[PDB]
């Protein structure tokens, strides 16, 4: 009868959870959260993610990769990360937060934009070789990211917390890409216009814990995945159980290793 | 869909003074169809009533005097209820229930037998007031589960909500047989006591609450009415049923417990 909730994108290894991660994780189980997809940002926390993956086996699923922001990412940042990913290739659910961030502060220079582009292209190629999906960031770079993903022939893709127009998002739905919705949708008008247009067959749930919570500058936790489910249910004029059943089914399609690893 | 009801919360609390409208707009987006705002002291009755006018049909007001007073805490007095009575009488027709009444037999506040009887008398009068105005009671029962449930039975209370019942399931079963309702706050995911409670508790007797700003998923972290889905999620998993079944039944139970609700929405 009852179905579980999947957090397709979160940062459990973040310094914000160092103090109470186990209490947070036990409470998430009680809050009907069946699986957590833990993503990486830098190579320095890959061991910590793989350690959480072993301690909470079948509940915390790992993702390793180098994020566009580190300062903009460099090829040198990806070089350090490649031997570690290769060592855990069989244990990963996806390539853990890769993408582009064309924010004025981080990437203003054309060289910085190409460095990001190069680091993403290699990780799309790495993912294709290891037969793994990509868990993607695209802040202020929605069309650049989607085009690059199409060009590189990415099959299983998650566009997490899509900070872009619905016309750009429609390019992704046609490309067969998935979109995760964080609980910050209840305070964000941009995320509101997005879900409106987005078909439920292409929607997944995320928190992006410790970020993108219901309140700005207040720590976000994986149990807030129900807030996302509630917002989508009301906006789509359907049952919350329908949202929970379809988004969890979408998570199983997007991440093919999930059904077995759960 | 059906919508979620927060059967017990403190929107008038000083914790919400800065961003209440942002909190309430955010709660609407989070599929919260109704909020039942309760009182603690007469000094915030005007604030609760003004809020219910501003958010008409969404914020449902409850007025009453809580067993604990002050903000160093002390036990309630008959004088505290006397100041309240003229204000409740002025808003009798606009209220959904008598707003957080009950007993608190914590060692710090009601140690003395006289303090325990002062609380008992303040509650008894409010049950009498509620019976006259034909209103339900929204009840507190910290460390006084059986004393509250017996007193309510003795006084012949018809529509009762035992909010965040902190007592044993055997004591709670006395309430279900008496036809009383029990609201569950999102602190259930961190509280073992409330975990054994819902286990035994029939869903036909369960309601949802947050008790905002208190009893959140995290201790010493502000609780907001959108956390009512966390409560619904916990109950669904434990009962091995659909979250929509919990949302539909608890809202239906809220409409039975509060007879003015269907009309006031
Ligand atoms: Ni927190
Ligand atoms: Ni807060
Ligand atoms: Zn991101
Ligand atoms: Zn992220
Ligand atoms: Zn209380
Ligand atoms: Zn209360």
């Amino acid at each position: 009868m009852g179905v579980g909730l999947v957090d397709c994108h979160c940062h459990l290894s973040a310094p914000d959870f160092d103090r109470d991660l186990d209490d947070v994780l036990e409470k998430a189980k009680k809050a009907n959260v069946v699986a957590l997809v833990a993503v990486a940002e830098h190579s320095g926390e890959f061991e910590k993610i793989m350690q959480l993956s072993e301690r909470y086996n079948g509940f915390v699923l790992p993702c390793l990769g180098v994020h566009p922001v580190q300062r903009s990412v460099t090829l040198k940042d990806l070089d350090v990360a490649l031997p570690i990913i290769e060592n855990y290739k069989d244990r990963l659910l996806a390539i853990g937060e890769v993408g582009l961030d064309f924010s004025p502060r981080f990437a203003g220079t054309g060289e910085q934009k190409e460095e990001q582009r190069q680091v993403l292209i290699r990780q799309i190629q790495l993912a294709k070789r290891l037969n793994l999906p990509v868990n993607v960031h695209s802040r202020s770079a929605g069309r650049p990211t989607i085009n690059l993903l199409q060009e590189q022939g990415a099959e299983k893709v998650l566009l997490h917390a899509f900070d872009g127009r619905p016309s750009v998002a429609m390019e992704g739905v046609r490309a067969g890409y998935f979109f995760s919705i964080p609980p910050s949708i209840i305070r964000s008008g941009q995320k509101q216009k997005l879900v409106k247009q987005l078909p439920l067959t292409s929607i997944c749930l995320e928190t992006d814990s410790p970020a993108l919570g219901p309140e700005k500058q207040v720590r976000n936790e994986p149990w807030n995945i129900s807030i996302s489910a509630e917002y989508i249910a009301q906006v789509k004029g359907i049952s919350v159980e329908e949202v929970i059943e379809v988004t969890t089914q979408n998570a199983l399609k997007l991440f093919p290793k999930l059904r077995h690893l759960l």
